[PDB]
Formats: structure tokens, C-alpha cells, sequence
């Protein structure tokens, strides 16, 4: 995508040397900002092969409240198991923070379905937020939340997404994380009879790793072929109620897969 | 500031009218970002002139984790008076969960405390951030928080910084919210040995009130003038006992101050 090579670019002419805990070294920038208005094709890089089938079992897994890797075992998604303890747990991460946020008085606020209430009751608000930053059970979390905190704001019957993504693995995560965040806009725009809008990703810690540079120099050399489209079958009688095979994505054609390695 | 009016014109050419809280009446935007570089002076705005006391003020009433309006009035600063309850109280708003964000099992959360041992130990970190946003206690705070969520890096031995304000008073709040965040980053650079960076500036529904459109107009036909330059006249034991007396800025020539209408 325009956007993404875009990126690229930019971490590889100003980005400066880091270190990072996992000990593999990044090229880094801090700050950035990009839109992608969804009426445009599914966001989803053609570069390079991805994999759909991923992105949804997470997503499906993010909303049930489940923090455990078994659904996603059952459904072939990897990605989660070095982080996993013994009985397949990650602590109160994205999954639980999303559906049970645990207040001090005893009390958990949903807030997926408090969103809901807003764009249906108050679409004006500017306080339709969620967070996955809960400085409280951080200590408690496999991993601390990449993409912690995200807005929601509606225009002309069209809902949009503001994405605060604090650290970003540009080659690896990056393509799962605008596809994943551009897919529970068109759910929750169906739930709300609203139009699709614009997803806009903004980042902290804007990065790639050492050994993902002659991957990223090999996607920069392919220029992008057009962008899928999106079509849900089914309107679930709520957004808890999706399906994998309620999601069709048409016109993808993409160039080769490229591999590459995670850095633990 | 060149940036800040450059935003102010992309609010009136492309906002959308909407139906706010208050009745008023807004424009609006969603998603927009700003890079400060804080080597180049002061980001004060110099086309209105500001009142840096007030500032000082309210950012040193926060890293003492105070919520009643007490010290402000001491010092003068009004503002937060028709969210105050009849003993002078907020509710748990900024500084409340700065330096203290109760967990569910009794205990605290100093994170400013947090993120000073970050900088000093592990200056890479990507996960140096400070969140107002706390959720399991939203409905105890007077106003919930518009500048949300920040996140510290350092690079060339250089501390930069990015903030991510939820809602936006383009005319009024953005001013005073720049200027504060950026003394932030200086307080911080000097504590921990580190030079100034950038400030990053993102905003959710960034939006100009109706009934400032004159105050606006105003504005926007005045030149920038040059930055000030922000002397900090000692270097106290802890980033928690600055003073008033401490701060100096040099270069200050701005247009006069032009009074706008606060929205309830
Ligand atoms: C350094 C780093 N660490 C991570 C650790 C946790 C993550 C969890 C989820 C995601 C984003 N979500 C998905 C969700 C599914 C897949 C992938 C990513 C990547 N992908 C693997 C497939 C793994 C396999 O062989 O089965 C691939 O690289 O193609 C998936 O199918 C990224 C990370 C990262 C990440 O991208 N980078
Ligand atoms: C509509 C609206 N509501 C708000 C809610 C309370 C706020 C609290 C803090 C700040 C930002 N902090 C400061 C810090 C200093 C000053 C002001 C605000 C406003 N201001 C007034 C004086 C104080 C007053 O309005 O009572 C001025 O003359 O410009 C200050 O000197 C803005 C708001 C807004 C805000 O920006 N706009
Ligand atoms: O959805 C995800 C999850 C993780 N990461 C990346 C970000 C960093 O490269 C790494 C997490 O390491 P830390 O930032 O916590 O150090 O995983 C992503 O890009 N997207
Ligand atoms: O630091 C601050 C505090 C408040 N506001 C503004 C944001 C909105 O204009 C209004 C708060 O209204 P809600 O967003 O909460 O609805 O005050 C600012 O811009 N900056």
C-alpha cells in the first residue's frame, strides 16, 4: 500500500539506530501518523501475501474477553504461544482489558459494548474511547499492549477509528494490525447502520528490526496492485456474534509471501 | 505558531458542523498530528499572548497529585471552577492518577515516579508511557481527561515526546496544552541528563467553538513572531519540588491576548 512503503521509507531515511530488550537492534522514528479511508478497499498489503484467517481468529478472540491461547490452537494462529505459560495463559491482556476492565471497587466495565451505547445513543460524544492501557495489571500481562488506546467519531453517517499504537514492528505486525483494526470498524458500522469511514494509525515507537532490512528493501521494489474489498454476508444480531465465514474478501492478489524473523 | 494556525485554517476549510455537549455548536475535525522541535525554542504560541503563570501553575499542581483547586487558588488560577464540588474537589483527574492509580487489591501507582527510573535505567524502552485514561474510575472524575495518554523516548541523547488528546479546544485549550506538555519534557530532559527533542502533538475531534469564529478570524491575520527561549533557573533535587520562581522566557514579543467565550 501507498501508505505503508510510504512508512517504510521514511524509518529507513530518518530513522536512528536503537537497542531494544529482545537484544536484536531496530532503525526508529517516534511519531507517526497515517489515514486510510475504508470506502476506498480493504487495507490489506498486496506486497507481500497475508493471511486473513489470522487477523479474524484474533479479532473473534480480542471480543469474547479471552486471554487464553487454545481458540486461537484450534484455529491454526501461532503467533501468542511464546508468550504463553504452561496452561496456555497470557494474563489480563487486549481480550480482557476490552470486555472486563476491573475497577477498584469491585466492578468490571465493558467497554466494547459502552461503545456501542455511544455511537447509538451520543455518535456526537468525544469520549468514545477504548483502552487497553491498564497501568494497574500491566505487571500482570504476557506482553504490555502495542496498540493500547483507540477513538471512534462519526461524521456524516460514517463511523471512523483514531488508532494509538505506542510501539510498531513496521515489517511483522504492522499489515495484522491496520487489517485488524480496519475489520472491527465495518463490524461495528454494520451493528450501527453506519457508513464505513477513515481508520487513521498513529505510532510511538515506529520501528524496524536489523534482520527484516533486505526483506523491506525487496517489498519497497514492488509496486502495489489494487486494494481488495471487504463483504460480510450476515448481520449477527450483535458485534459478539460474528463468525469467520461471515467474512468474504474479494479481488485479493498479491505479490509473493516474505518471510521473516520475530524478535522475541 | 505556524503549525498551530496551519491547523486553525484546516478546521474552518474542512470541518464538519456538529451538535457538541454544551449546545454551542462546533467544527470539527478528526485525527490530526503536529511535530514541535523543542531545540528550535519555546512552542508558546506569539500570536495571542499567553499567560505562562497559569501554565506553570496547573502542571506543577498536577505532579504534586492534587485534585482540589486549593493551590490554584493560592496561585491565583481559576479555570477549573465550575468542575469543582463545594469543598474545592475534582474528583480523580490528572494528578490523582500521575502519581497514584489504585489498583483493584488497595495499592498505588506512582507513575511519574516510573517513568523517571525508566529514563535513568532503560532509556530504549518502548513502553515509557503515563495514562490519565483510567477507566474503572471515569465516573468519579468531574471531566474526564482531554489530554489522555503520553508516551516519553529517547534517542540521540535526546528525550522526545507524544501526547494523545482524546478532545481538542482548537482556540482556547490547545495553547495552554502545548506549552505545558513541552515545560514537561524540560523538567524531564533535565532531571535525566538528556537534551531536549520533539514534542508531538495528536488529536482526536480537534474542533473551534461557533461562537469563536471572530477571535479566530482575528488571529489568523496576525504574523508569527520568533519562539521564546525557556531558561529553568536551578536544577532542583527531584522533578517534584520546581518552583514558580525556576522558569524564565527570553524572547517573548507576542500580539495582544484576545478574549474568547469559555463553553459550559
Ligand atoms: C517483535 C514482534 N512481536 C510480536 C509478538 C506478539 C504479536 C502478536 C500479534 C501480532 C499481530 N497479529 C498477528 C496475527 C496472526 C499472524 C501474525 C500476526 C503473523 N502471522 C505469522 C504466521 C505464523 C505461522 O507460521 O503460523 C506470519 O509471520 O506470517 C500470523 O498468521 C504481532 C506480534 C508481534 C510482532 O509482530 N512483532
Ligand atoms: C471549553 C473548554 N473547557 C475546558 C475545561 C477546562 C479546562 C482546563 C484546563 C485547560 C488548559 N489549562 C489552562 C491554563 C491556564 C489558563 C486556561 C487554561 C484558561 N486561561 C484563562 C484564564 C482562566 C479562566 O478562564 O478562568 C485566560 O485568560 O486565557 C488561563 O489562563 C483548558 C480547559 C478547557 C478548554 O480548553 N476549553
Ligand atoms: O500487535 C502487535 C504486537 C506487537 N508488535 C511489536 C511491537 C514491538 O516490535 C514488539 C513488542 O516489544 P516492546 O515494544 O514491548 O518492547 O512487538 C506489533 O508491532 N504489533
Ligand atoms: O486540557 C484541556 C481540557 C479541556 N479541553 C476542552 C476539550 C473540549 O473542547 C472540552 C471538554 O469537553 P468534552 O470533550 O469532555 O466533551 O474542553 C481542552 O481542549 N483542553
Amino acid at each position: 500500500m501507498k501508505q505503508y512503503l510510504e512508512l517504510m521509507q521514511k524509518v529507513l531515511d530518518e530513522g536512528t539506530q536503537k537497542n531494544d530488550r529482545t537484544g536484536t537492534g531496530t532503525l526508529s522514528i517516534f511519531g507517526h501518523q497515517m489515514r486510510f479511508n475504508l470506502q476506498d478497499g480493504f487495507p490489506l498489503v498486496t506486497t507481500k501475501r497475508c493471511h486473513l484467517r489470522s487477523i479474524i481468529h484474533e479479532l473473534l478472540w480480542f471480543l469474547q474477553g479471552d486471554t487464553n491461547i487454545a481458540y486461537l490452537h484450534e484455529n491454526n494462529v501461532t503467533i501468542w504461544d511464546e508468550w504463553a505459560d504452561e496452561n496456555g495463559d497470557l494474563g489480563p491482556v487486549y481480550g480482557k482489558q476490552w470486555r472486563a476492565w476491573p475497577t477498584p471497587d469491585g466492578r468490571h466495565i465493558d467497554q466494547i459494548t459502552t461503545v456501542l451505547n455511544q455511537l447509538k445513543n451520543d455518535p456526537d460524544s468525544r469520549r468514545i474511547i477504548v483502552s487497553a492501557w491498564n497501568v494497574g495489571e500491566l505487571d500482570k500481562m504476557a506482553l504490555a499492549p502495542c496498540h493500547a488506546f483507540f477513538q471512534f467519531y462519526v461524521a456524516d453517517g460514517k463511523l471512523s477509528c483514531q488508532l494509538y499504537q505506542r510501539s510498531c514492528d513496521v515489517f511483522l505486525g504492522l499489515p495484522f494490525n491496520i487489517a485488524s483494526y480496519a475489520l472491527l470498524v465495518h463490524m461495528m458500522a454494520q451493528q450501527c447502520d453506519l457508513e464505513v469511514g477513515d481508520f487513521v494509525w498513529t505510532g510511538g515507537d515506529t520501528h524496524l528490526y536489523s534482520n527484516h532490512m533486505d526483506q523491506t528493501h525487496l517489498q519497497l521494489s514492488r509496486e502495489p496492485r489494487p486494494l481488495p474489498k471487504l463483504i460480510i454476508k450476515r448481520k449477527p444480531e450483535s458485534i459478539f456474534d460474528y463468525r469467520f465465514e461471515d467474512f468474504e474478501i474479494e479481488g485479493y492478489d498479491p505479490h509473493p509471501g516474505i518471510k521473516a524473523p520475530v524478535a522475541i
